[PDB]
RNA sequence: GGGGAAUCCCUUCUGCAGCACCGUUUUAGAGCUAGAAAUAGCAAGUUAAAAUAAGGCUAGUCCGUUAUCAACUUGAAAAAGUG
DNA sequence: CAATACCGGGTCTGCAGAAGGGGCTCCG
DNA sequence: CCCGGTATTG
């Protein structure tokens, strides 16, 4: 009884089946348990488990974090009141219960209703003088007179309550407020540079054209356009372009030949000029400057909009003027309606439904749509201008809390903050000695290094504590342990050494470990000259002067400098070979340049004795990213360096971890020689071992240790192995359902373990990233094909117009522009051609005119094409419009191009799965049947795992055509699984060899033949072989070209096929997150506990997480007399503990009595009943149903489908496509057949009358379509009969709507089946015998 | 052939922490005039408070939406067993 | 109860890791 | 998107 398992590895389903050696799937018969009348039943080995996908938890921690801001946000306000808890009692002693109460309804308020004075006089006369609260900010800030103890409460808890963003650190330099003051400073600081070609900067209002509300180039254009003979590329204008925000290139300015781009934004910057102030020199430092500090201010001039020498409150001014120029411009508005069109004032002004004013104040029409509303309405009158320049401006009847808010920093809320403790100060003293802490109320915030403040009841945090006492925003620096907290952030993550498993990794940018990689590097470098036999190692004299003359003088070091600095200066060598390094090294001293520019002083990063020191700074620079705390940190160090080097040292870091930890590259020792892995790559006489063959080598001791250093440790379960896989949740929930199959399967065949498992896995908002790397790349580049051509992020779904906004608007093979009203017209080629790599992303396409001038077809694109495109595909790599992959494949011609090891390694790529994660599947299913050693101790491969690609099935499938439908049914997963164990244990059987390849555990035209050839062995002819393959050694039968085909057929031709719906408890939010009006409605539910949903609105929606079958007894009527029921209740999520802790009371509570509690059945969403003909019905909740049968579609028909649609593509040869064509055309009378077996199977089973009648008839309209559309629209068609929820269709144009199931009575008297996760096992429970 | 390791350039995905801005909901921001009223004419509108999973005990400036789940028997339970 | 229709909260900063192309030096 | 909740209309 020997038999393999087949599984097809999926998101949202596992295929499996057994088969025998003759491919033949077994069928059994099984018990069937329960109260029925059948005891058995009989199986096919054959199915598939069907699953909701797994989630990623990123939306949980979205809505963790989330929490956590509210409860600080309201800890915040709850710090400041406790703040004025006395005096306000003195003022006012219930202004903060009216505050908490303020949502209650009148009825329900235990105080006045008014909040802030508690009386309708006081409270009018309030708002009549502040109609905004920015106006009491600003009264608060400028007056001098003493105010209301209340008001300066609302004023200070709004600015705390509302902080604003925390993105820029330090304060707000009052230097770099004013545009005109710097941008002469800017002027005078170029003029210095430039004594004799100046700018005349005088008459130019750089305030307002800098702080104009337009885009970036134009003001760069305007005011370049107020300096005559200055060009906008000029150094002046890309100094201003820098201070707009651009990316201006510097090259041109400063003669560099390379490219030396600005962006302000990028974190590189820092680097970036100093990297372009070393080539142009230090003078030019303060202009950079200059730039820099004018950009501040044009960043803060586009959020304050008023001079700020009016007031101390230019944020609350700026409101002002909104709401004024919104009043002055609304009673406008209404004069010119009510003039020029008075029959339209009701609608603009009154109607909530539409989107003019009334809508956008009091009904739910954001700016934008009450813009594109009005718009037409402003163009149509006359008087308008102002107002349509301010609606194009974005500028128009604007709110003051609105989307775009979250540019304002803190420190400018600060301001006004610090502002009004001033002013008030001077008549309240516990402002005075309060004012620091309320300033710290606004400004404190929790490191995101430090995490939940928690006290050992979260899983997430990691905060240690100084002393046990509770943490509030001004004894944080006491109480948390910042140090110890930042590092164990790092540390929690870091990963160890593999070879020391307890030695913590070394920073990436360390010096001990940069001179590893370079030592390592340049230790297999060899040279060869004339008068040299062979090539010979460098020796570790060369190797030191190499790393002292090169290394430690430039950043980067070429294979040139190597011949010329090197090779000639040292070894007077006019001529000499190099290998093991092509064009430049790879490794480099990076971090050694960093800190010789930072302290300048060579002999000091020269000296070993300070390695210990070094290694340290650069561990703080790495572990930390708070420039305090780093100064912190070094301030041990600081008697070695000048304060000015101590400044520039806490401003450099650095990010990122090795591989490897200090000890292993330069702490122990081999035994004999004394020398570490570090000494022995600068120096082992003429081997020059590197760190492989070090770690390798028997004759020394590191291999020992690092045996010896192996730990053991407590070994995960499957389910914890599973979850620790790199990989989507959704491909690891298949990884444990399908060993959760093979158990079971197992178990079904007597526990005889298989003789082969063959697994295969399948290959697998985004609008806004295709936006997203558009906007960057073209903001990189300087275009403007965006202001031309505007898209929205949608329209970038198409592959044509995302890749001609890829590409500039270019021709990615010709120097010229393409039109985009005609991508239609143009194609969209393969980099490397798909006959070789079957790769269809954008990685490897790009949109050319036409694709014949790539070149030949037969290869990359030609030597020619390179020469013309590579500097522009340069151009679009650093603006990363396309990546370094498709750089390096469209340039592959100069280096060659495709090679024939190239192709045959592509076709056995295509054949041969190496992904790391069914490599992982593949290892828990052998160690899961593998468990026995032999008499060497070997492992005892009684069980071999075989992974497959999807190619080699799915050619298999179209080469004899066994074709696949996915739409008719859910077989061809069970389908998928059974052509994998067949083609896997038969490719094994006939080439034993490639078991290495295919197997778990353990010339280039010859291998491309090879690899192309491997699946002959079934076909009878190619491009003839014997009806029976056999193997060439065991003289074993593999194949029957007569026999084992139909078995084949008659396994997919099989009806009965066990397809599994998961059964799933629901999760995750109790309902719709959206919160309704008040309504008289039971479905509305409380957002807090006395908030009656009638007077305050709240949720509904909720979300069942399983429903409940209930016998007992309800009372009925005003006599409340007991009668008999048996219906589903809905346990919702919210419901669910309250039900599980008692389920007796909460079935009471609800209503039930006499509750039958042994009869209580629960039943989870997709739970299973059986009527009347075979219908079934899945539970969609606990007041919907879903379908619940499969159509069993019978092969032929299947197979004219296929052809007849022309799904997937023809192939083969025009003789065979048309046998094909005339198969279709004998056929034609199949069509009429597949809709009579639809029509019967609706009739049976679906129950979708006016449906079903409405398919009939728009079949017989279409009857005179040709039948290639008539097949695609009855591929359509299989929605009707789908398993699963209902769902609508179109046949031709015609919409059929989804027929729900929205009742569940019926379930309640059929019959109820308990599946297992194959199927196999079966409990059946007649429902119509309860109650 | 298979498996593995460091470096370089890129790319994708997964996990965690810390912020901001809005949105929504109820209340407050005295609507006026005529008319008995039904209604009509006009005025007005930009702001705020509070909640933002119900809630929980472990009472922290903590936790509350990921993962995992046929049925039956034995068991508090974990888990084991059952064709 | 049937047919039908509408509706659904959203976007940053920072850190760590695995793994996929392309290359290169090595190991078992 | 999808598909289960809810209301409307009958
Ligand atoms: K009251
Ligand atoms: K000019
Ligand atoms: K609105
Ligand atoms: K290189
Ligand atoms: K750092
Ligand atoms: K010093
Ligand atoms: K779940
Ligand atoms: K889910
Ligand atoms: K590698
Ligand atoms: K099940
Ligand atoms: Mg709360
Ligand atoms: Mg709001």
């Amino acid at each position: 009884k020997k038999y393999s398992i087949g599984l097809a590895i999926g998101t949202n389903s596992v295929g499996w089946a057994v088969i025998t050696d003759e491919y033949k799937v077994p069928s059994k018969k099984f018990k069937v348990l329960g109260n029925t009348d059948r005891h058995s039943i009989k199986k096919n080995l054959i199915g598939a488990l069907l699953f909701d996908s797994g989630e990623t938890a990123e939306a949980t921690r979205l809505k963790r974090t989330a929490r956590r801001r509210y409860t600080r946000r309201k800890n915040r306000i709850c710090y400041l009141q406790e703040i004025f808890s006395n005096e306000m009692a003195k003022v006012d002693d219930s202004f903060f219960h009216r505050l908490e109460e303020s949502f209650l309804v009148e009825e329900d308020k235990k105080h006045e209703r008014h909040p802030i004075f508690g009386n309708i006089v006081d409270e009018v006369a309030y708002h009549e003088k502040y109609p905004t609260i920015y106006h009491l900010r600003k009264k608060l800030v400028d007056s001098t007179d003493k105010a209301d103890l209340r008001l300066i409460y609302l004023a200070l808890a709004h600015m705390i309550k509302f902080r604003g963003h925390f993105l820029i650190e330090g304060d707000l330099n009052p230097d770099n407020s004013d545009v005109d003051k710097l941008f002469i400073q800017l002027v005078q600081t170029y003029n210095q540079l430039f004594e004799e070609n100046p700018i005349n900067a005088s008459g130019v209002d750089a305030k307002a054209i800098l702080s104009a509300r337009l885009s970036k180039s134009r003001r760069l254009e305007n005011l370049i356009a107020q300096l005559p003979g200055e060009k906008k590329n000029g150094l002046f204008g890309n100094l201003i372009a820098l201070s707009l925000g651009l990316t201006p290139n510097f090259k041109s300015n400063f003669d560099l030949a390379e490219d030396a781009k600005l962006q302000l934004s990028k974190d590189t910057y820092d680097d970036d000029l100093d990297n372009l102030l070393a080539q142009i020199g230090d003078q030019y430092a303060d202009l950079f400057l200059a730039a820099k500090n004018l950009s501040d201010a044009i960043l803060l001039s586009d959020i304050l909009r008023v001079n700020t020498e009016i007031t101390k409150a230019p944020l609350s001014a700026s409101m002002i003027k909104r709401y004024d120029e919104h009043h002055q411009d609304l009673t406008l508005l209404k004069a010119l309606v009510r003039q020029q069109l008075p029959e339209k004032y009701k609608e603009i002004f009154f109607d909530q439904s539409k989107n003019g004013y009334a809508g956008y104040i009091d009904g739910g029409a954001s700016q934008e749509e009450f813009y594109k509303f009005i718009k037409p309405i402003l163009e149509k009158m006359d008087g308008t201008e102002e107002l349509l320049v301010k609606l194009n401006r974005e500028d128009l009847l604007r709110k003051q809390r609105t989307f775009d808010n979250g540019s304002i920093p803190h420190q400018i809320h600060l301001g006004e903050l610090h502002a009004i403790l001033r002013r008030q100060e001077d008549f309240y003293p516990f402002l005075k000695d309060n004012r620091e802490k309320i300033e710290k109320i606004l400004t404190f915030r929790i490191p995101y290094y430090v995490g939940p403040l928690a006290r050992g009841n979260s899983r997430f945090a990691w905060m240690t504590r100084k002393s046990e006492e509770t943490i509030t925003p001004w004894n944080f620096e006491e109480v948390v342990d910042k140090g110890a907290s930042a590092q164990s952030f790092i540390e929690r993550m870091t990963n160890f050494d593999k070879n020391l498993p307890n030695e913590k990794v070394l920073p990436k940018h360390s010096l001990l470990y940069e001179y590893f990689t370079v030592y390592n590097e340049l230790t297999k470098v060899k040279y060869v000259t004339e008068g040299m036999r062979k090539p010979a190692f460098l020796s570790g004299e060369q190797k030191k002067a190499i790393v002292d003359l090169l290394f430690k003088t430039n950043r980067k070091v070429t294979v040139k400098q190597l011949k010329e600095d090197y090779f000639k200066k040292i070894e007077c060598f006019d001529s000499v070979e190099i290998s093991g390094v092509e064009d430049r090294f790879n490794a480099s001293l990076g971090t050694y340049h960093d800190l010789l520019k930072i302290i300048k002083d060579k002999d000091f990063l020269d000296n070993e004795e300070n390695e210990d020191i070094l290694e340290d700074i650069v561990l703080t620079l790495t572990l930390f990213e708070d420039r305090e705390m780093i100064e912190e940190r070094l301030k041990t160090y600081a008697h070695l360096f000048d304060d000015k080097v101590m400044k520039q040292l806490k401003r450099r870091r650095y990010t990122g971890w090795g591989r490897l930890s200090r000890k292993l590259i330069n702490g122990i020792r081999d035994k004999q020689s004394g020398k570490t892995i570090l000494d022995f790559l600068k120096s082992d006489g003429f081997a020059n071992r590197n760190f492989m063959q070090l770690i390798h080598d028997d004759s020394l001791t590191f291999k020992e240790d690092i045996q010896k250093a192996q730990v053991s440790g407590q070994g995960d379960s499957l389910h914890e192995h599973i979850a620790n896989l790199a990989g989507s949740p959704a491909i690891k929930k298949g990884i444990l359902q399908t060993v959760k199959v093979v158990d079971e399967l197992v178990k079904v065949m007597g526990r005889h373990k298989p003789e082969n498992i063959v697994i295969e896995m399948a290959r697998e908002k985004n609008s806004r990233e295709r936006m997203k790397r558009i906007e960057e790349g073209i903001k990189e580049l300087g275009s403007q094909i965006l202001k031309e051509h505007p898209v929205e992020n949608t329209q970038l779904q198409n592959e044509k117009l995302y890749l001609y906004y890829l590409q500039n608007g270019r021709d990615m093979y010709v120097d010229q522009e393409l039109d985009i009203n005609r991508l239609s017209d143009y194609d969209v080629d393969a980099i490397v051609p798909q006959s070789f790599l079957k790769d269809d992303s954008i990685d490897n396409k790009v949109l050319t005119r036409s694709d014949k001038n790539r070149g030949k077809s037969d290869n990359v694109p030609s030597e020619e094409v390179v020469k013309k495109m590579k500097n522009y595909w340069r151009q679009l790599l650093n603006a990363k419009l396309i990546t370094q992959r498709k750089f390096d494949n469209l340039t592959k011609a100069e280096r060659g191009g495709l090679s024939e090891l190239d192709k045959a390694g592509f076709i056995k790529r295509q054949l041969v799965e190496t992904r790391q994660i069914t490599k992982h599947v593949a290892q828990i299913l052998d160690s899961r049947m593998n468990t026995k050693y032999d008499e060497n101790d070997k492992l005892i491969r009684e069980v071999k795992v075989i992974t497959l690609k999807s190619k080699l099935v799915s050619d298999f499938r179209k080469d004899f055509q066994f074709y696949k439908v996915r739409e008719i049914n859910n077989y061809h997963h069970a389908h998928d699984a059974y052509l994998n164990a067949v083609v896997g244990t038969a490719l094994i059987k006939k080439y034993p060899k490639l078991e290495s390849e295919f197997v778990y555990g353990d010339k280039a035209t010859a291998k491309y033949f090879f690899y192309s050839n491997i699946m002959n062995f079934f076909k009878t002819e190619i491009t003839k072989r014997p009806l029976i393959e056999t193997n060439g050694e065991t003289g074993e039968i593999v194949w029957d070209k007569g026999r084992d085909f139909a078995t084949v057929r008659k396994v997919l031709s099989m009806p009965q096929v066990n397809i599994v719906k998961k059964t799933e408890v629901q999760t995750g939010g109790f309902s719709k997150e959206s919160i309704l009006p008040k309504r008289n409605s039971d479905k509305l539910i409380a957002r807090k506990k006395d908030w009656d949903p009638k007077k305050y609105g709240g949720f509904d929606s909720p979300t069942v997480a399983y429903s409940v079958l209930v016998v007992a007894k309800v009372e009925k009527g005003k006599s409340k007399k007991l009668k008999s029921v048996k219906e589903l209740l809905g346990i919702t999520i919210m419901e669910r503990s309250s039900f599980e802790k008692n389920p007796i009371d909460f079935l009471e509570a609800k209503g039930y009595k006499e509750v039958k509690k042994d009869l209580i059945i629960k039943l989870p969403k997709y739970s299973l009943f059986e009527l009347e003909n075979g219908r079934k019905r899945m539970l969609a909740s606990a007041g919907e149903l879903q379908k619940g049968n499969e159509l069993a579609l019978p092969s032929k028909y299947v197979n004219f489908l296929y052809l007849a649609s022309h799904y997937e593509k023809l192939k083969g040869s025009p003789e065979d496509n048309e046998q094909k064509q005339l198969f279709v055309e004998q056929h034609k009378h199949y069509l009429d057949e597949i809709i009579e077996q639809i029509s019967e199977f609706s009739k049976r089973v679906i129950l979708a009358d006016a449906n079903l009648d409405k398919v009939l008839s728009a079949y017989n309209k279409h009857r005179d379509k040709p039948i290639r559309e008539q097949a695609e629209n009855i591929i359509h068609l299989f929605t009707l009969t789908n398993l699963g929820a209902p769902a609508a269709f179109k046949y031709f144009d015609t919409t059929i709507d989804r027929k729900r199931y929205t009742s569940t009575k019926e379930v309640l008297d059929a019959t109820l089946i308990h599946q297992s996760i194959t199927g196999l096992y079966e409990t059946r429970i007649d429902l119509s015998q309860l109650g």
